[PDB]
């Protein structure tokens, strides 16, 4: 069978100054929606304190680029507030609705021919953030991926991580023979760069916070610019790695042959870009 495309999108932070992590994740949702991925198969973890924040100059709107579209519109709210935590994130990956404690109960209850795309935005050596402690440590995330692999409930999985030291979540830990490929904004010893901040030329005067993260907006704007049936994960890896080489080293881990897949295997493609063949 062709299977179904599923995704987990998670912004691991809270607070209006962290606008960018929720904007990054809402942008990824818009790409999946335009690609034909269904809401029932997209699990969203976002604190939800940005859109109607008294500090937002545009209530109900979240943008991930100056003059960009409203990426908040229609985004599902599976886990918001303090329901974003290691217990719910790991149970959602595993697909066990009986292990969720608070939230909508939407989980990756996948079948062997399904594809999974996971995107996290919001890091330190060996761990990534949750809105409140405890943070998510490398071993606990990788052990959850090993449990998922042992169930055999997926064809292949692609995991994208936007965080400082992102590569430390997988380096020397992520198995290479279980059809899981991971791409990280930075390697184990590097920080990550924020972008679309106030001060840069032609920036809107209403904002006092950064609208995105450099690696995230580089791969997200690439997804928006091409027919994703003509671009592989490997082609995106090479393009984004070269594009932000001055800021961080884009790194890959796990089952590298999985990146031979076209991005559309995970994300679909927007018909508006059908003529935009990748070169
Ligand atoms: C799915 O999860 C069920 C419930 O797990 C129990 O409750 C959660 C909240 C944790 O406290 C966990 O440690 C408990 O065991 C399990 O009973 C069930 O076996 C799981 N199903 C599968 C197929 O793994
Ligand atoms: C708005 O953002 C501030 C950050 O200063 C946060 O403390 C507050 O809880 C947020 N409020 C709402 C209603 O989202
Ligand atoms: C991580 O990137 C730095 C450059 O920022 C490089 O010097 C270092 O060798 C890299 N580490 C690994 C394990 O590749």
């Amino acid at each position: 069978s062709i299977g179904t495309r599923w995704a987990v999108l998670i912004a691991g932070s809270k607070g209006y100054h962290n606008y960018r992590h929720q904007a990054d994740v809402c942008h990824m949702y818009q790409i999946l929606r335009k690609g034909g991925v269904k809401d029932e198969n997209i699990i969203v973890f976002m604190y939800d304190d940005i859109a109607y924040n008294e500090s937002n100059p545009f209530p109900g709107i979240i943008i991930n680029k100056p003059g960009g579209e409203n990426v908040y519109k229609g985004v599902p709210k599976d886990y918001t507030g303090e329901d974003i935590n290691n217990v719910n994130f790991l149970a959602a990956i595993l697909g066990n609705k009986s292990a969720i404690i608070g939230g909508s109960g939407k989980v990756l209850d996948t079948s062997p021919n399904d594809h999974i795309f996971i995107y996290y935005a919001x890091g330190a050596p060996g761990k990534i953030g949750m809105p409140s402690k405890p943070y998510l440590y490398a071993d606990d995330l990788v052990d959850t991926l090993k449990q998922k692999a042992a169930t055999g409930t997926y064809k292949s999985m692609v995991f994208y991580v936007e965080a400082a030291n992102a590569g430390s979540m997988f380096e020397g830990l992520l198995p290479e023979g279980t059809n899981i490929y991971a791409m990280a904004a930075s390697n184990s010893t590097e920080g990550s760069w924020i972008t679309y901040c106030p001060g840069t030329p032609d920036f809107p005067p209403e904002f006092d916070v950064c609208l995105g993260d450099l690696w995230s907006i580089t791969f997200l704007e690439d997804c928006d610019a091409h027919n994703l049936r003509t671009e592989t994960v490997h082609q995106q890896f090479e393009l984004v790695k070269k594009k932000i080489a001055y800021a961080s080293t884009v790194s890959q881990y796990g089952d590298i042959p999985i990146s031979k897949d076209s991005l559309s295997v995970y994300m679909g493609t927007d018909p508006a870009n059908d003529n935009r063949t990748f070169v």
